[PDB]
C-alpha cells in the first residue's frame, strides 16, 4: 500500500511528473500481499491530467479537427459480460452528455494487456472504454467540470434506476483522468500502455496501491478516487454517513442550479470508506470550496502552539461539519491545487522531498523514487493535522503555516466565530448555586427498584465516581450470563456492546493524549454544509453532552418556547401493545413539535409512576432520532434526554451514539445526594460531588470513544457504534441506527413484559432497601456466575485429591444449570454409534492442544507464574509469558528437571521485557492486539505491584504504575501488522506468530487480512475472559461471546480460501470438557485455559487482584501474602488431564475417535428466541508461513568469519526503501551465538548508502552497528537492544542537517539498550516507550519521548506538541533556542529546569560529542564550540517520580 503525489511547483506540465508517478508505484510492493500467483493484487491507480495532445491527435486521426479548447474524456467500466447491458450503459452515457448539448467524438477501447491479471480479477474485470467529449458550447474550464459533474451523477443515477450492475465511471473531466485497476502497481504500465506514451504529460500526479481484508477484487474500489486518495481508514464512517443523511436535507447551493436533487444522495451504496469521503469532498469542491478548505472542513486538525487566525477557522469548520476521523494520509486535488494532508493524530507516514527542478514528490515511504541528493532542496514530512500544497495556477508552494495563514485570510473567521452562545458558564453558575434534590429516600428507593438497581450498584460503582472522580476498577472476568439469557432484569444498555478497534485502526490514549480529543456539543448548527456565511455560527454550545440536574434546567430555560417535552412513558393498564403505540406516539409527537416550529426536544421518564412504566430511554431515544432522520427533521432539533435508569459511563455512550445530544442522569444525582446526607462523602459539598461525577462520566466517554480511535463526540454521536447481542433483528433495524444484531433476540413484546415486571416489583409495595446484587460478584444471592463457590470447591477438591470422579462431579454441577452462555443452548447429537473410549486419541495427544494463556508476571505472583510454566512444559504443552517480561535465569531446566521458561512469549503495546534474547527464547510469538476483558485498551499494573524485581524485568520505575498504550505504536493499519510480523519472523527464525484478537462482529474479515499478513495462528478471545486489573465497564460491556467471533473467523477465512493457512485458537471461560468440544466444532484447533487454571492453583475468586491483597498468593506481589500460595504443577497438570479425558469421553459418545475429525463439524450441534444459525452454518457443506529474505541474507553470508572465527568486520551495501528489517536477522544470529552483549560495540559494522525501509536495525543487539549514509523510514531501532545505529545525510548532500527530517516515526519504540545517532529531525512519536536506549537527534515530531521509562534522550532542536507525556523515567535534555519548550511540553509527569548540577551538564556534553564524532554533524559541532553560552540554552527534562530516586540530585 501507499499514497503519493507529485507536482511541478511551477504549474507547467511535464512528462517526468508522470514518469515519476509510475516510478513510485514501482516501489511499494514490499508492503503488500504477494500472491504465489504472481499477478493478483488489491488495486492501484494513477490520477493524471487528461493529455490533450494524445487525445486531440486521436480525434484528428479519425479525421476530425482538434478543437481549440480542452477536450473531455469519460473513463468507464462497463458490464463486460452482458452486451445487452453495455448498450443500455452507453445509451445512458450518451443521452446524459447529450442533453447538456455538448459533443461526442465517440468511444475508444482502451488498450490493456490482460495477461498480467489473475483470474479472480479477470473475472470481475469490467470492459474499460473511453468516451471523448467536446466543449462545443464554448464554456469555461470551470463550467465544463461543473457540467460534466452534474452529468456523471445523472448517469450514475439512471444506471442505478435501471438496476444495472458493474457500471462505473472512474473519471470524466477535461482536467483529470484516472487510470486505476486491479493489478500490481509495479505493473500499471503493463496493463495500460497509454501511460507509456510521451504525449502523457502533466503538472501533477496522485498514485495509490491498497490492501484488503479480502481475496475478492472489485474494480471501482481501487483508488485514486476522483479528487482523493487515502492511506488509512476512517473509523468514524458510519457516523459521517448518517450525518449526511441530514446534512443533505438542507444542502442547496446555486451552482447546481435546479440540479441538486439529482445530486443526492451524495453517498451511494457499495462505496469503500475512502470512496465515500471522495464523494463528499467532491460536492463541496464542486460548489466552490478550494481543496485546502475542504481538507479542513472534513479532516480538521485538533484545536488543542496555535496562532489565533487558524483557531477561528478551525472552530468555524468544526461547527459546520463533523470530522471524518481515522488514520489518514491523503493526496488531494480540486482542479487547481494539489494537497498532501494528515489526520488529526498523525496516524500514517507521509514523507516528502523538494527538488532543484521545481517538483515536490509526496510519499508514504521515502526511497520511493530516485533523486540525486545533489538536487534536494528540502526533505520534510507531515505531522498531525498538517498539509502542504501547491497552487498550480500560480505555481506557488505553500507549507503548512503559510497555507493555513492563507485560509485564515479568507473570511472574518473570529468575528464570525464570536457569534456563538457558549451556554457553559450560564450552566456552571446554577450548579454552584446548588444542585438540588427533591425526592424522599422512600422514592429514590422505589424508582431505583424500577430499573432494578442495587447496593453493589451504589457502593461499587456510583460511589467511586463521586469520590475519586474516576470509574470503578475491578478484576477477574465477566462470568455472568449474557443478558438475554439472564434471569434478572437487565437494562437495554446491557445488550449493546461497545465496539472497538483491532487491526484496521489503532485506538487512542485518552489519558496521555486527551488534548486531541473532545466532547463539545452544539444545539442547532445543522444547516448548509454548502453555505459559507457567518450565519453558521449561530448555535448554543456545551462542552459535554453531560448535564447535572442544575445545569440541565439552566438550559431548558434559556430554551423555553423553543423546547418541547415528550413523555417517554407508558400505561401498564395498557395491553399487550402498550409499549409499541407508546413508541409510535412519541415518534409522532416529536414530529408535530418539530414541524410546529419546535427546536429542541426533551424526552423523559419523569412521569414514571405506579400507573406508568418507563420506556427504555435507549429505545426511546433511537426510535426518535431515527424517525427524525427518516423524515428529514433531525436537522431541525437538538434531542435531549432525561433518564431515571441511567447511572454509568456505558449508558451515556449508548444513548449518545444512538442520537442523544444531551443527557441528564437525574435519578442518580438524586441517589448521590441521599448518600451524601449520611455523610458518606464526608466533608465534601454535594456540588463538588456532582462535579466529580461529571468528570468521571466525561472521561468516561472520551474513553469508550478512543476504543475505535475516535477523537470527537460529534462524529461519534448517532453513529450507532454498538453491536446488539440479544435483541431482535427486526427491532434493531426498525429503531436504532445501523447496528448488527447477528441473532435476533427479544422484541417489544418481551421488552414490554420484562419492563413491567420489574415495575410491579417497585410499585406493588413498600421498598426500604435495594437488594444486594451479585452482578459484579457472586453473592449467594440472585445472579449466578460460572465460578461460584460450590463449583470452585469441587474443582479444587478434584485437582487436589486427584480424583477424576470429583472432576466429573464438578462439571456436572457446571453443566446442569440453566443456560447462561450461547453454547449452553446447543445439544450435541450425532449419527454414528458410539465408540469404545480406549479407541480414541490419547490424553497426551489432546492435552497438547491446550495452553495456559498469557497472564503477566506482575498481575500474578512469581510463584503462580512459574508454576504454570512448569506444568505446561511437563506435559509437552505450552504456556504464555504474558504482557510483562520473563526472567532469563529461567532460560534453563533446573536440577529437578523442571522448566520455568515459557514457550510462547507475548509482544504487547508497552513492550515490557522485549528483548533480542526474550524474543528468541521461544517457539511462538503472540502479538497481543487485545483481551476480552478490555478490548479497546491495554494493560494496567497498579504501582504497588511494580515491585523492584518487576521493575527490573520491565525496565520501568519501581513502584510507579504501568498503564500501557492502548494501541501498539507500530501497528496503525494492516500493512503495519504485516510488517511487525515480518520483524518478528526475522528476529526469530523458528517461531510461529500469533495474533490475539477479540471476538466481535467484523472479526472475520480482519481475520483474513491477518492471514494474508503471514500470521500462523489466530486467537479469538471471548468477551468474558479474565484480567488482573481493568475498569468494570469493559468487563461487562466490551467484547462478544467466542461462539460468534470464532465461527465468523472460521467462516470468512474459509470463504476466501485462507482457512488452512492459519491455525485457530480460542479462550474465554472454557472450564469444561464440552466447552472444548463445542469450540472445536465451531472451528477451533487450540483452547486456552486461564482462570480455571488459576483456581486449581488456588484462586478462590474473591476478586482483589487489583488490590495486592490476595488471600492466596495468586495475584499479589506482597511477600507475606505470597507465602500463602499452595499452587502446584501437579495441580494444574491434573486440571488438564481431566479436561482432556472428559473430551475423549465425549467424542467416543459421538462416534469420533479424534478431535480433528470434528473440527468445523458444526453439523454435530443443534440449537435447542435466538437464532443460532448464522453460527452453525457451513460455508461449503458436504511449519510456519515463511517469509522473504532481506539484506540480512547476504550480510550473514558475508559474515562467515564473524561466526566462524570471531573476526571483526566492516561491510558495505546500498539500501533501498524496499529493504525491511535490515540487521534484525543478523541480530538474531548474533544474540544466538554471543548473546545480546557478548560482543564489543562495533564488532560487525555495516555501512549503507541510500534508504533503509521500515524497521531498520530493529532488535539489534550490541556488536552490530549500522551506518546509514542517506536516510530512513519508520521504526528505526524499534526494540533496539544494545546495538548501535547512526544515520546522516550524504557527505555530498547540501542539506542543513537540522532543518530536515531524516527518520520516520515510532523510532526506538520500546528499546532497552543501545545508542542511536541522527543528523536530522525525526517524526512523530520519537522514542516512544524507550526503555533504556540513548539517542541524539536534531529535532522531532510531536508526541515525543511519550511513555518513556528509561534511557537518555538528547535533542538538538524544536520539539512537537505533548512532549514527554507519561514520561515516568529516563531523562531528556533539549536544546531550545526560543524558550518555547514551555509551550509544548506535557507537564503532568515531568519537569524541566536548566542544567544546574554539573554531572548532568557533563553527561549531555559527552553525548553530543559522541553524536558529532559519529555523525560529523556541523550544527552539533558548533554547539560544542560555544558550549559556554549554549549549555545555557538546553532544558533538563526529568520525571517527577525520578527526583528522589536519583543517585546524584538534579539540583544544587
Ligand atoms: C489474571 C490475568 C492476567 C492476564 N494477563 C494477560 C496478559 O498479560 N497478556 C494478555 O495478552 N492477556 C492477559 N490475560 C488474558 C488471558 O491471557 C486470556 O486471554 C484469558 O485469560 C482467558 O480467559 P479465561 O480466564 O476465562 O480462562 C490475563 C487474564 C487474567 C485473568
Ligand atoms: C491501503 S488502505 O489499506 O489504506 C485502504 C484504504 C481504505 N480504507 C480502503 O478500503 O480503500
Ligand atoms: O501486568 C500488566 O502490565 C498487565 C496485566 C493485565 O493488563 C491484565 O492481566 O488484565
Ligand atoms: S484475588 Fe485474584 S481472584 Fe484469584 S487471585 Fe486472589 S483469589
Amino acid at each position: 500500500c501507499g499514497v503519493g503525489f507529485i507536482a511541478a511547483i511551477d504549474g507547467k506540465p511535464r512528462r517526468s511528473v508522470v514518469e515519476k508517478g509510475i516510478e513510485a508505484l514501482k516501489a511499494v510492493w514490499h508492503r503488500g500481499a504477494v500472491d504465489a500467483d504472481g499477478k493478483t493484487g488489491d488495486g492501484a491507480g494513477i490520477h493524471v491530467a487528461v493529455p490533450q495532445k494524445f487525445f486531440k491527435d486521436h480525434v484528428k486521426v479519425i479525421g476530425h479537427r482538434a478543437p481549440d479548447n480542452k477536450l473531455a474524456v469519460g473513463q468507464v467500466f462497463l458490464p463486460r459480460i452482458s452486451l445487452d447491458a453495455q448498450e443500455a450503459c452507453r445509451c445512458i452515457v450518451e443521452t446524459e452528455i447529450l442533453a447538456f448539448g455538448y459533443y461526442i467524438y465517440g468511444w475508444r477501447q482502451v488498450p490493456i494487456n490482460v495477461d498480467i491479471i489473475g483470474e479472480k480479477a479477470n473475472a470481475t474485470r469490467p470492459e474499460i472504454e473511453q468516451i471523448i467529449v467536446g466543449n462545443n458550447k464554448g464554456v469555461s474550464d470551470e463550467q465544463f467540470e461543473l457540467d460534466l459533474y452534474i452529468i456523471r451523477r445523472r448517469i450514475e443515477k439512471a444506471v442505478k434506476g435501471e438496476q444495472i450492475n458493474d457500471f462505473y465511471i472512474c473519471s470524466l473531466s477535461a482536467r483529470s483522468i484516472i487510470y486505476k485497476g486491479m493489478f500490481l502497481a509495479e505493473q500499471l504500465t503493463t496493463f495500460y500502455p497509454d501511460l507509456l506514451d510521451e504525449r502523457f504529460e502533466s503538472d501533477f500526479a496522485i498514485y495509490h496501491q491498497r490492501y484488503s481484508t479480502n481475496t475478492f477484487p472489485t474494480w471501482p474500489l481501487a483508488q485514486p478516487f476522483r479528487m482523493l486518495a487515502h492511506n488509512g481508514e476512517i473509523n468514524t464512517v458510519k457516523g459521517n454517513v448518517n450525518w449526511m443523511k441530514a446534512h443533505e436535507t438542507r444542502m442547496e447551493h446555486p451552482a447546481f442550479g435546479t440540479h441538486m436533487q439529482d445530486l443526492k444522495p451524495v453517498i451511494g451504496v457499495g462505496l469503500s470508506d475512502s470512496g465515500s469521503l471522495d464523494t463528499v469532498f467532491e460536492v463541496m469542491v464542486r460548489a466552490g470550496r478550494t481543496a485546502p478548505m475542504v481538507k479542513m472542513m472534513l479532516v480538521p486538525q485538533a484545536l488543542t502552539t496555535t496562532p489565533d487566525n487558524h483557531k477561528a477557522l478551525i472552530q468555524y469548520c468544526n461547527s459546520v461539519m463533523e470530522p471524518w476521523d481515522g488514520p489518514a494520509a491523503l493526496a488531494m486535488t480540486d482542479g487547481r491545487w494539489v494537497v498532501g494532508g494528515m489526520d488529526r493524530n498523525g496516524l500514517r507516514p507521509m514523507r516528502y522531498t523538494i527538488t532543484t527542478d521545481g517538483l515536490i514528490i509526496g510519499g508514504s515511504e521515502t526511497g520511493m523514487v530516485k533523486i540525486d541528493e545533489t538536487q534536494v532542496i528540502e526533505k520534510g514530512r507531515l505531522g498531525p493535522g498538517e498539509m502542504i500544497a501547491v497552487d498550480l495556477q500560480s505555481g506557488k508552494l505553500y507549507r503548512d503555516r503559510e497555507l493555513k495563514d492563507h485560509l485564515a485570510t479568507l473570511k472574518p473567521w473570529d468575528k464570525w466565530v464570536q457569534n456563538t452562545t457558549h451556554l457553559d458558564e450560564l450552566v456552571k453558575t446554577a450548579s454552584l448555586k446548588g444542585e438540588p434534590s427533591d425526592m424522599d429516600k422512600a422514592e429514590l428507593r422505589r424508582r431505583q427498584q424500577a430499573f432494578g438497581l442495587t447496593m453493589e450498584d451504589m457502593e461499587l460503582i456510583l460511589h467511586p465516581m463521586v469520590e475519586d472522580g474516576k470509574e470503578a476498577i475491578g478484576s477477574m472476568g465477566d462470568d455472568s450470563p449474557i443478558a438475554v439469557l439472564s434471569d434478572k432484569y437487565r437494562g437495554l444498555h446491557h445488550f449493546f456492546r461497545q465496539n472497538f478497534s483491532q487491526v484496521t485502526n489503532p485506538p487512542i490514549d485518552s489519558l496521555r493524549e486527551r488534548r486531541v480529543m473532545s466532547l463539545k456539543t452544539r444545539l442547532g448548527n445543522l444547516g448548509n454544509i454548502l453555505d459559507e456565511d457567518e450565519t453558521q455560527t449561530r448555535l448554543l454550545q456545551l462542552e459535554s453532552p453531560v448535564l447535572t440536574t442544575a445545569e440541565f434546567r439552566a438550559m431548558r430555560d434559556y430554551m423555553g418556547d423553543t423546547a418541547a417535552e415528550i413523555d417517554a412513558t407508558f400505561p401498564v393498564d395498557g395491553g399487550p401493545e402498550a409499549l409499541r403505540d407508546a413508541l409510535r406516539r412519541i415518534r409522532q409527537e416529536t414530529e408535530d413539535a418539530v414541524r410546529g416550529g419546535a427546536t429542541h426536544v426533551i424526552l423523559t421518564d419523569e412521569a414514571m409512576g405506579p400507573a406508568r412504566a418507563a420506556i427504555p430511554a435507549i429505545l426511546a431515544t433511537g426510535a426518535v432520532h431515527t424517525h427524525l432522520i427518516r423524515s428529514n427533521l433531525r436537522t431541525f432539533t437538538s434531542l435531549n434526554v432525561r433518564t431515571a435508569e441511567g447511572l454509568d459511563t456505558h449508558y451515556f455512550a449508548v444513548l449518545i451514539g444512538v442520537g442523544a445530544t444531551t443527557v441528564n442522569a437525574y435519578l442518580a444525582q438524586e441517589a448521590i445526594a441521599e448518600r451524601h446526607r449520611r455523610g458518606l462523602f464526608g466533608s465534601m459539598p454535594l456540588e463538588k460531588g456532582m462535579a466529580n461525577y461529571k468528570k468521571a462520566i466525561d472521561d468516561g466517554l472520551l474513553k469508550i470513544m478512543s476504543k475505535m480511535g475516535i477523537s470527537v463526540i460529534s462524529s461519534y454521536r448517532g453513529g450507532g457504534n454498538f453491536e446488539a447481542i440479544g435483541l431482535s433483528r427486526a427491532l434493531v433495524a426498525e429503531h436504532f441506527p445501523a447496528m448488527v444484531s447477528r441473532i435476533s433476540g427479544i422484541g417489544l413484546n418481551g421488552i414490554q413484559k420484562k419492563v413491567l415486571e420489574q415495575h410491579a416489583t417497585a410499585y406493588n409495595e413498600e421498598v426500604v432497601a435495594l437488594p444486594v446484587g451479585g452482578f459484579y460478584r457472586f453473592r449467594k444471592s440472585g445472579d449466578r456466575h460460572g465460578w461460584e463457590g460450590g463449583v470452585i470447591h469441587t474443582l479444587q477438591q478434584a485437582v487436589t485429591n486427584d480424583s477424576y470422579t470429583t472432576f466429573k462431579k464438578y462439571s456436572e454441577q457446571v453443566n446442569k444449570r440453566p443456560p447462561m452462555q450461547l453454547r449452553d443452548l446447543l445439544e450435541l447429537r450425532s449419527t454414528k454409534a458410539p465408540v469404545p473410549v480406549d479407541e480414541v486419541e490419547s490424553i497426551t495427544a489432546i492435552r497438547k492442544r491446550f495452553i495456559t494463556p498469557g497472564m503477566s508476571m506482575g498481575a500474578l505472583s512469581p510463584e503462580a507464574h512459574g508454576t504454570l510454566n512448569v506444568a505446561m512444559n511437563r506435559i509437552g504443552a505450552k504456556s504464555d509469558s504474558g504482557e510483562g517480561g520473563e526472567d532469563p535465569a529461567r532460560f534453563r531446566p533446573d536440577k529437578n528437571g523442571d522448566n520455568w521458561n515459557s514457550a510462547i512469549k507475548q509482544v504487547a503495546s508497552g513492550r515490557f521485557g522485549v528483548t533480542a534474547e526474550y524474543l528468541n527464547q521461544c517457539r511462538e510469538l503472540e502479538i497481543k492486539v487485545a483481551q476480552g476483558a478490555k478490548p479497546g485498551e491495554g494493560g494496567q499494573l497498579p504501582g504497588f505491584k511494580v515491585t523492584e524485581m518487576i521493575a527490573r524485568l520491565r525496565h520501568s520505575t519501581p513502584g510507579v504504575m504501568l498503564i500501557s498504550p492502548p494501541p501498539h505504536h507500530d501497528i496503525y493499519s494492516i500493512e503495519d501488522l504485516a510488517q511487525l510480523i515480518y520483524d518478528l519472523k526475522q528476529i526469530n527464525p523458528d517461531a510461529k506468530v500469533t495474533v490475539k484478537l477479540v471476538s466481535r462482529s467484523g472479526i472475520g474479515t480482519i481475520a483474513a487480512g491477518v492471514a494474508k499478513a503471514n500470521a500462523d495462528i489466530i486467537l479469538i478471545s471471548g468477551n468474558s475472559g479474565g484480567t488482573g486489573a481493568s475498569p468494570q465497564t469493559s468487563i461487562k460491556f466490551a467484547g462478544l461471546p467466542w461462539e460468534m467471533g470464532l465461527s465468523e473467523v472460521h467462516q470468512v477465512l474459509t470463504l476466501n480460501r485462507l482457512r488452512h493457512r492459519v491455525r485457530l485458537r480460542t479462550d474465554g471461560g472454557l472450564k469444561t470438557g464440552r466447552d472444548i468440544v463445542i469450540a472445536a466444532m465451531l472451528g477451533a484447533e487450540e483452547f486456552g485455559i486461564g482462570t480455571a487454571s488459576l483456581i486449581a492453583m488456588g484462586c478462590i475468586m474473591v476478586r482483589q487482584c487489583h488490590s495486592n491483597t490476595c488471600p492466596v498468593g495468586v495475584c499479589v506481589q506482597d511477600d507475606k501474602l505470597r507465602q500463602k500460595f499452595v499452587g502446584t504443577p501437579e495441580k494444574v497438570v491434573n486440571l488438564f488431564t481431566f479436561l482432556a479425558e472428559e473430551v475423549r469421553e465425549i467424542l467416543a459418545g459421538l462416534g469420533f475417535r479424534s478431535l480433528n475429525e470434528v473440527i468445523g463439524r458444526t453439523d454435530l450441534l443443534h440449537q435447542v428466541d435466538l437464532d443460532l444459525n448464522p453460527r452453525l452454518a457451513q460455508v461449503d457443506p458436504g511449519g510456519r508461513n515463511e517469509v522473504p529474505d532481506t539484506l540480512d541474507a547476504r550480510i550473514v553470508a558475508d559474515a562467515r568469519p564473524l561466526f566462524e572465527e570471531g573476526e571483526k568486520m566492516q561491510l558495505a551495501y546500498n539500501a533501498r526503501n524496499t529493504q525491511r528489517a535490515i540487521g534484525t536477522r543478523l541480530s538474531s544470529m548474533v544474540t544466538r551465538k554471543f548473546g545480546m552483549f557478548g560482543l564489543q560495540p562495533g564488532h560487525i559494522t555495516i555501512r549503507l548508502r541510500g534508504t533503509a525501509g521500515q524497521s531498520l536495525g530493529a532488535f539489534a543487539v550490541q556488536g552490530i552497528k549500522l551506518e546509514v549514509m542517506g536516510d530512513a523510514n519508520d521504526y528505526v531501532g524499534k526494540g533496539l537492544s544494545g546495538g548501535t545505529i547512526v544515520v546522516r545525510p550524504t557527505t555530498s548532500s547540501p542539506l542543513e542537517t537540522n532543518k530536515n527530517t531524516i527518520i520516520g516515526n515510532t523510532v526506538l519504540y520500546g528499546a532497552t539498550a543501545g545508542k542511536l545517532f541522527a543528523a536530522g529531525q525525526a517524526g512523530e512519536r520519537f522514542a516512544v516507550r524507550n526503555s533504556g536506549a540513548t539517542v541524539v537527534v536534531e529535532g522531532c515530531g510531536s508526541n515525543g519521548c511519550e511513555y518513556m521509562t528509561g534511557g537518555t534522550a538528547v535533542i538538538l532542536g524544536r520539539v512537537g506538541d505533548n512532549f514527554a507525556a507519561g514520561m515516568t523515567g529516563g531523562m531528556a535534555y533539549v536544546y531550545d533556542l526560543d524558550d518555547s519548550l514551555p509551550l509544548y511540553i506535557n507537564d503532568e509527569s515531568v519537569i524541566f529546569q536548566r542544567i544546574e548540577v554539573g554531572h548532568y551538564e557533563s553527561q549531555l556534553k559527552h553525548l553530543i560529542e559522541e553524536h558529532v564524532t559519529e555523525t560529523q554533524s556541523r550544527f552539533a559541532a558548533e554547539i560544542l564550540n560555544d558550549w559556554a553560552r549554549e549549555v545555557t540554552k538546553f532544558w533538563q527534562v526529568v520525571p517527577k517520580e525520578m527526583l528522589n530516586r536519583l543517585e546524584v540530585p538534579v539540583h544544587l
